[PDB]
C-alpha cells in the first residue's frame, strides 16, 4: 500500500540536516560563493553531524543509510547551498563504486578511513574529449606484472584537489573494436601516488565554493588489488553508480528550487506595487502557484526513483525522469525567483541571483538533459519491444 | 516509510478494470464517439463488475473503497474512453456529498438504491451564469413550511438526462451580503419531481457518448428531509466534495495520456521514413521521452493527493496540483500523439484525434486550469502567512 | 528602407477578401463543417470576386498577383474558415508547378482554362508510404513511345475528387541508386483520363468541408507534352513549389489565430465572474496579451518570407520559419480560445471548438513541424559552413 | 508596399557598428565583466565613430537618426557586450525626454554638450520603493520662488555615477488624489548640483561593466528653466520616452541572442560525441533551429515597432510586444547556448555563461515582462472596446 510518510528516524535525520543547513550554511553561503574557498569548517561539522558518507555500510563504521535517506538529507543541505552540498555529494559518488563493486578488503580500507577522519574522495570519469560519451574515454591502463600503469587526463573533477583517493575509470582493452561492457576497468587511486598532477581550480558560473579541477595521470602505478571487480567490469560499475546516485542529484535540485520558492514567496508577501502586495496580483500568484506545483512534482519523482533502488530493483527509468525533471524546474524557478524580486533580484546583495547561477549545472553534470531523454526513451521503448 | 506498492487487493481491482477497458471499452469506443449514444451496455457491465459506485460504504451494500482505489480503477477505465469513464465518475460525484454530509436515512435511501440497480446520479452546481464562481449561483431555495421551493437553471450536467436523483446546490440566503459559508443549501432531488425540465442533449467536441444537459427547475418541491446537513451547510459540502473528487479526475486524465502514449509509441515502432523507424529519429525519441516523463509525473501527483485524503487530512493543495498538472499534460500528449501519426493522426480511422477532442475538457470541468492556480496559490501562501 | 505599408491596390484586395470572408463565409462555415459538403457556392463567388487563382500571370487571363498578395487575401479568407480557404489554396498549389516549370503551351492550356470557368485543380505528391519523405515516392512513370505510363497511388489529395487536372510527381528512374535531383518527373494529368480511380472522401477532425481523397493511377497514359520541364526535373519543381506556397499556408494559420483571438477577446469583454469582466482578471488579460503577441509575430514572419520570393530570391529559410511558427501559435491560440469560453468553448454551438480542430493540420501538411526544423537547421548551418 | 531592405546609408552605419563590436568590443568584453570597470576607452571610441547620441537632431550637432537606425546600430553593439551597449543606450534614454519635451534653449545647452565631448547622461525615475509603478514615486519637487527644491532617492540608475546631467522625474503635486497625468514634473539636473549624493557602485549578476547606482537628492535646487515642458507634464514625457526607447532595448536583446546563437552554432560544428559532430545529432539540430527561429522573429518585431514610431505614429502596442518577446528569447537562447557547450559552457573561459548572466536584466528593466503584458492587453483590448 501507498505511503508518503517518513519514519521517525528519517524525521530526525531531516531535522538535523535542516537545522544545520539553515543555522550554519545559509549565513555564510554568500561569502563562500564570492571568495570560492573550500568550506572546510562546514564539511567538518557535516561530518560530525553524520551528514556525510551516509551510505557507508555499518560494517565499516558507516550509518548504512539508504538512497531515500540520502535524498532527504541532501534536499535539506542543498536548500542552504548547492556549492557546499555538491562537495558532500561527491563523497557518496566516489564511494558507491566501492560499495557495489568492491571486496571486503577494499571497502574496509577506503570506506573505513572516511569514518575515522573527515576525508574527501572524488569520482573520475570525464575527460576533455569525453563526458556524455563515457565509452569515448581515452585514459589507458596497462597491466605490468602485479600492477597497472595509468596514463591519461580527467576533467571537471569535484573534490579534485581535496580527495584522499579517487575512483578512476580507464580503458583496459586497446582493441578499438572491444565492446564497452568489457573495455574498461574501475580503480581506487590514492591521490598521493607519484604521477597524479592536480590541475588548477576551475572558475565556473555557480557552485563556486566547490572544488573542480582537471587531473593528469602520468605513469601512475596502481596495485592490482585496487581493481574493483576485475578487468573489464568497469563500464557496468559506472552505469550501476548513476542509478543510486541520480536520485540524490535530483534531490539537490529540488532543494535549490525550494529555496527559490521560499525567497520569492516571502518577498511577494512584503513588497507592494500599485497599492497591493505582489502576491495579490493574479499574474504573480499564478507564477507562485506554477512554481509550487513543480517543486512538489520533482520531490515526488526522486522519492519514486530512490524507493525503487532501495527495494533492490533497477531504477534507470525513474532515476532519469527525476534528474531530467528536477534539473529543469530548479532552473525555471531560479529565473522566476529573480523575476519576482525585480531589480533587486539581479543584485548580488539578494540571495536569488546565486541560485540562478547554481541551478544551471543540474542540466549538465551526472548526465546532461539530452542524455537523460536518450535513457528514458530507450527504457520506455524497451516495454513495447 | 515510503511505499509505491499496491496491495494484492488493489492489484486485482486493477486487473479487472484493465481487462474490462481493453476487452470491452476500446473496441466500441470509436463508434460511441461518432453516434454519441449513451453507453448503456458498458455501464451495466461496469456495475456488475463492481467498477462503479466504489465509494459507497459497506453499510449500504457498497465496497467502501478509498480514493486511492477509485483513482487506480479510473486510470484503467479512462485509458479506454473518458467518454464512458466520465459517465461513471459523475456517479461518484453526486454520491460523495451524501457520504460526507448525509444522515443514515438519506444514505440508506439514495446510496442504497445505487447498489441495487444500475441507476445513475448527477451533481448540479453549474448554471448558465456561473460555473467557476459557485458563490455566483442564483437558483433559489425558498422555505415553505416543511418543504423548499426550488427555482433556477443548471447547465452542463453530466448524466443530467439519465440520473435517478440529483445533488443540487441552491441559494437559500436571499441576503446578497450573506457569506458563502452560510448562503447555500445542498439538496437531494429526485429527477421525477414535477418541475424538473431536462433539456436536450448537448453536442460537444469530445466525450461525445457522455450525457450532458441543461436543467430548469420551476417551483420544484423538496421535502426538508432531503436537505443534506442543514440550511447553509451547502458551500462546505461542495468544497469538501472537490477534494475527494479532484484526484480521480486527475487519474482519468493520465489514463487518456497513457493511451495517447501507447498509441504513439506503437506507431513510432512501425512507421518508417528516410529509411528509419520513427522511433529512430532522435527528434521523435526525445518527444516520446518527454511524453513518458509527464505521464509518470501526473500519476505520482494523483497518488499523493489520494493518499492524503485517505489518511484523513485535507488535501486541497495536492488535489489541485494533480488536477491542474494532469489536465495540462493530457492535452500536450494528445496533440503530440496526433503528431507522430502524421497525416493519419488527423484522420478519423486512427484513434488519436478522439483523444485530442476528449482531452480539452480536463482543463475546464471540476475547476478550470485558472481556478486550480488560484487554489494552489491560496494554499501555498497560507504556509508563510 | 523598411515599410510595413500596403499599397492602395493591396488595401482593396484585402477589403474585398475581408468583406466576403465575414459576410459570406462566416454565416455558413459552421453548417459546412457539420455536413462536410463541398462549398461550391462559396468557391464560385470567390472566383467571381477574383479571390482564386490570383497567381496566374496576366498573359493567361490571370490577375498576376505576387506571393505578398496571396498571403494578404488568404489571411482574410482563413479568418472565415480554413476548410473553405484550403480548397482555394490548393488551386494555387497545383498551379505554381506550371507557372515555374511549364512552357507557354502548357500554361496557356491549363492555367488559361482556370480563368474561363470556376475549375479546380490539385497537387499530387504524397503516398500512403511517403509524405514527409518525398524521395520515397513509389508512383512510377514509364516512357512508351510518345507517352508515359503512370502506375501508383497518392493519398490525402485536397481537391482530390473535384480537380479538372492534377500536378503529379512520379519516379521516372527505376535505379534505386539514382539521386533525387534526377529520379522524378512532374506531370499534368487530366482527371478524366482512363485509369485514374478517385477514392472516397476521407473524414478528418478538421477542415471538414475540404475534399481530401486518395487516388489510384492504373496504367494512365499521359502525352509527353504534359511533362513539365523534362524528365528528371521533378524534384526541383516540387522543392521550388514549397517556397512560394509555404508563406500563404503560414498566412492561413495566422488567419485562424486572428479569428480565435477575436472571439476570445469579445467574449472576455462580455462574460463576468466574481463581479469582474474576464478581461479584468490579470491572469486572463495576460493570456490575451500573450495571444496577441503571437499573432503579430507570425503575421510578420510570413510577410518577410513572401517579400523575399517576390524580390526574386530564395526564401527557404524564412518560409520554413513562417510555416513552423504560424502553425504552432494557431494551435496555441485555438486551445487558449476555448479555454476563455469555459464550458461553452467545448460546445459545438460556439465557434472556437471548430478552430481547435482545424488548426491541428497546420502542424502536419505542407511539411510537418519536425520537417521544418530540419530545413531551418540545414539552411542555418549553411551560413557557418 | 512592404520592404525589408536597408538603405545604403543604414548599411554603412551597420558595417561600422559591426566592425567596432567584433574588432574592439569582443576581445576585451570578458575582462570588463570580471573587473567591472567602466569601459571608458570603448565609449570614447563609440563617440568618435558616431555610434552614440545618434538621436540628437542636426541643429545641435547630431546625426538626427531615427529609431530604425538606433536599433540597427544597437543590435550590432549588443552582439559584442550588452554591458558596454547598456552604457551607450542609457545616454539615448536621458536625451529623448529633452528631444520630445524640451525647448530650443534646453536642447542647445544639454544636447549640444553631448555632441562636443564624450559626456554621459542618465534617466532617473526608479526609486527604492517604486520601479514598475512610476505613479508610486515619492521624490518631491517643491516650488520655491523661481526654483524647485528636490528631495528623494533614486535607485538602480545606469550611468548614475558617470553622468554630467540627469533627467529626473519628481512628484510636484502633493495631493494624493491628483492624477498621474498632472502630478509629476520632469527636470534636467546637473550632477554637480549641491545635494546630489551618488551612492556606491552596485555589484550585479550581469552587465557588470555597466555603472548602476543609487542617488540621494536632499534639498537640491533646480532653476525653473530646467523644467522640461511644464509643471505636471512629467508623466506624459516619461511614457512618451518608453515608446521611442523600448525598440532599441529589444534590439539589444536580439544582439545578445544572435551572439548566443553564433557561439552555440560554431561549437556544434566542432565538438564530437558518439562519433558525430554535435550538429549531427537531430536533438541538437532541432534546438539550433528553434534558436534561429526566435532570433529572426524578435528582430522582425523591433523593426516593426521602430518603423511605426518613425512614421509618426504611437507604437506602444508594437514596442511592448518587441520588448517582451526579445527579452524572453534572449534568456532562452543564453541558457540553450550554455547547454550545447556542455561542461565548458558553465566555465568562465568560454563566452556563453556571461551571456546568461547578462540576459536576465532584459526581463526586468525598461518595463518588466509582466508590465509589458499589462500594456499589450490594454492596447489590444482598446481595439474592441
Ligand atoms: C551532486 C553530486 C556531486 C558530483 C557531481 C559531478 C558528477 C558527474 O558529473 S559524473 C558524470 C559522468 N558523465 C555522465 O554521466 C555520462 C553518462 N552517459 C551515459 O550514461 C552513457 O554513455 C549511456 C547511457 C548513453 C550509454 O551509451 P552507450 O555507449 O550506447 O552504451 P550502451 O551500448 O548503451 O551499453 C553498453 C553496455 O552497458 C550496459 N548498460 C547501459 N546502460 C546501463 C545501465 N543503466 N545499467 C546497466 N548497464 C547498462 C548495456 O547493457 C551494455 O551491455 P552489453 O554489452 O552486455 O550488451
Ligand atoms: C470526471 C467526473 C465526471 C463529472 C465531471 C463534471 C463535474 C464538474 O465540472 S463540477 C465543476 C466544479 N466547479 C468548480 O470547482 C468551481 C471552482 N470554484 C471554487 O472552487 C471556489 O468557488 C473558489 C476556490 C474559487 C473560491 O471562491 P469563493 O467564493 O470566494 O469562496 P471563499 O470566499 O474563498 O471561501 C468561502 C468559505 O468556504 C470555505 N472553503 C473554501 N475552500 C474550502 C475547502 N476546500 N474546504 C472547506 N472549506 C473551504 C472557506 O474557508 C470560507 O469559509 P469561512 O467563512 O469559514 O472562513
Ligand atoms: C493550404 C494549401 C492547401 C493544400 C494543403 C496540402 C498541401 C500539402 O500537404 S503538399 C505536402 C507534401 N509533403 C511535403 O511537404 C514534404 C516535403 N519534405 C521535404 O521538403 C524534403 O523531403 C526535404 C526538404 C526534407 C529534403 O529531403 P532530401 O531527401 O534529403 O533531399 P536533399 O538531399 O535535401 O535534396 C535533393 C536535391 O534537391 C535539392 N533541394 C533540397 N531542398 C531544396 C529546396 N528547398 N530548393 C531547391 N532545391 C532543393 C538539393 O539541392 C539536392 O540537389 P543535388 O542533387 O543537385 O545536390
Ligand atoms: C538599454 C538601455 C539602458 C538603460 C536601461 C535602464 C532603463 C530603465 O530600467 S527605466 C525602467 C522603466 N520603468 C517602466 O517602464 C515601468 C512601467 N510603468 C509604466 O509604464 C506605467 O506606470 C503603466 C503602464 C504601468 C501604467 O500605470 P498607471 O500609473 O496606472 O498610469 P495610467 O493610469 O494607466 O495612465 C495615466 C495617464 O498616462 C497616460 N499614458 C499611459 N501610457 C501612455 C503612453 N504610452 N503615451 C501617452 N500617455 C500615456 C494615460 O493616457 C493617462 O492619461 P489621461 O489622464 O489623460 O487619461
Ligand atoms: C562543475 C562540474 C562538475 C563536474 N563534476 C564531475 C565529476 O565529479 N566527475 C566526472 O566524471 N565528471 C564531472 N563533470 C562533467 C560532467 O559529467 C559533464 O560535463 C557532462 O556529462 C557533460 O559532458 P561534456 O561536458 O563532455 O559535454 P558534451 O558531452 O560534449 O555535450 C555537449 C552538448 O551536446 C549534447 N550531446 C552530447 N552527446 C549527445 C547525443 N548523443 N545526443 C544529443 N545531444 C548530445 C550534450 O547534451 C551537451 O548539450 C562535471 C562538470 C562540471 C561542469
Ligand atoms: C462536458 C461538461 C461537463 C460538465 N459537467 C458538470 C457537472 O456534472 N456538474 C456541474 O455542476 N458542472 C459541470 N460542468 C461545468 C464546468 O464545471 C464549468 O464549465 C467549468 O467550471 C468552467 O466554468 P464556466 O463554464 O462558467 O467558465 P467561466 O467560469 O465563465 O470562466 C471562463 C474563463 O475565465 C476563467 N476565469 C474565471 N474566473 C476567473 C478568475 N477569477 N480568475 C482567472 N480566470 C478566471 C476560466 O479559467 C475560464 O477560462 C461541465 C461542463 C462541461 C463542458
Ligand atoms: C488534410 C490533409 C490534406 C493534405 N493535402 C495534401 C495535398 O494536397 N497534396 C499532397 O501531396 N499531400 C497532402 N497531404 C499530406 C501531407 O503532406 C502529409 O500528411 C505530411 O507531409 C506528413 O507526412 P505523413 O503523413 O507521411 O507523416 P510521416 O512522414 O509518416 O511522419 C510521421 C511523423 O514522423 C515525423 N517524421 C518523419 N520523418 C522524420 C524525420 N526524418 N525526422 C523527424 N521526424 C520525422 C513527422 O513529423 C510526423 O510527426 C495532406 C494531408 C492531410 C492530413
Ligand atoms: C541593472 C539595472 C539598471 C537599471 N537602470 C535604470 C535606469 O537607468 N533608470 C531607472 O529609472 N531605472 C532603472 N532600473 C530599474 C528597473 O527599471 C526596475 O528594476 C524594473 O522596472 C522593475 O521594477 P522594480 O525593481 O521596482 O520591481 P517591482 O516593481 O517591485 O516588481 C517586482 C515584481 O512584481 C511584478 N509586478 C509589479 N507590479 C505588477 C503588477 N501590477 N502586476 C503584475 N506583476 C507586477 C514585476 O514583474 C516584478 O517581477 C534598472 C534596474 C537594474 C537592475
Amino acid at each position: 500500500g501507498f505511503s508518503f510518510e517518513l519514519t521517525e528516524q528519517q524525521k530526525e535525520f531531516q531535522a538535523t540536516a535542516r537545522k544545520f543547513a539553515r543555522e550554519e550554511i545559509i549565513p555564510v553561503a554568500a561569502e563562500y560563493d564570492r571568495t570560492g574557498e573550500y568550506p572546510v569548517p562546514l564539511l567538518k561539522r557535516a561530518w560530525e553531524l553524520g551528514l556525510m558518507n551516509t551510505h557507508i555500510p555499518e560494517s565499516f563504521g558507516g550509518l548504512g543509510l539508504g538512497i531515500i535517506d540520502s535524498c532527504l538529507i541532501t534536499e535539506e543541505l542543498a536548500y542552504g547551498c548547492t556549492g557546499v552540498q555538491t562537495a558532500i555529494e561527491a563523497n557518496t559518488l566516489g564511494q558507491v563504486p566501492l560499495i557495489i563493486g568492491g571486496n571486503y578488503q577494499q571497502q574496509k580500507k577506503y570506506l573505513g578511513r572516511m569514518t575515522e577522519e573527515p576525508l574527501m574522495c572524488a569520482y573520475c570519469v570525464t575527460e576533455p574529449g569525453a563526458g556524455s560519451d563515457v565509452a569515448g574515454i581515452k585514459t589507458k591502463a596497462e597491466k605490468k606484472g602485479d600492477e597497472y600503469i595509468i596514463n591519461g587526463q580527467k576533467m571537471w573533477i569535484t573534490n579534485g584537489g581535496k580527495a584522499n583517493w579517487y575512483f578512476l575509470l580507464a580503458r583496459s582493452d586497446p582493441d578499438p573494436k572491444a565492446p564497452a561492457s568489457k573495455a574498461f576497468t574501475g580503480f581506487i587511486v590514492e591521490a598521493d601516488t607519484p604521477g597524479v598532477q592536480i590541475g588548477r581550480k576551475e572558475i565556473n558560473m555557480g557552485q563556486r565554493c566547490s572544488d573542480t579541477r582537471g587531473i593528469v595521470f602520468e605513469d601512475v602505478r596502481v596495485p592490482k588489488e585496487n581493481v574493483l571487480t576485475g578487468e573489464g567490469a568497469g563500464f557496468k560499475i559506472a552505469m550501476g553508480t548513476f542509478d543510486k546516485t541520480r536520485p540524490p542529484v535530483a534531490a539537490g535540485a529540488v532543494g535549490l528550487a525550494q529555496r527559490a520558492l521560499d525567497e520569492a514567496t516571502k518577498y511577494a508577501l512584503e513588497r507592494k506595487t500599485f497599492g497591493k502586495l505582489l502576491a495579490e496580483h493574479q499574474g504573480i500568484s499564478f507564477l507562485l502557484a506554477d512554481m509550487a506545483m513543480k517543486v512538489e512534482l520533482a520531490r515526488l519523482s526522486y522519492q519514486r526513483a530512490a524507493w525503487e533502488i532501495d527495494s533492490g530493483r533497477r531504477n534507470t527509468y525513474y532515476a532519469s525522469i527525476a534528474k531530467a525533471y528536477a534539473a529543469d524546474i530548479a532552473n525555471q524557478l531560479a529565473t522566476d525567483a529573480v523575476q519576482v524580486f525585480g531589480g533587486n533580484g539581479f543584485n548580488t546583495e539578494y540571495p536569488v541571483e546565486k541560485l540562478m547561477r547554481d541551478a544551471k549545472i543540474y542540466q549538465i553534470y551526472e548526465g546532461t538533459a539530452q542524455i537523460q531523454r536518450i535513457i528514458i526513451a530507450r527504457e520506455h521503448i524497451g516495454r513495447y519491444k
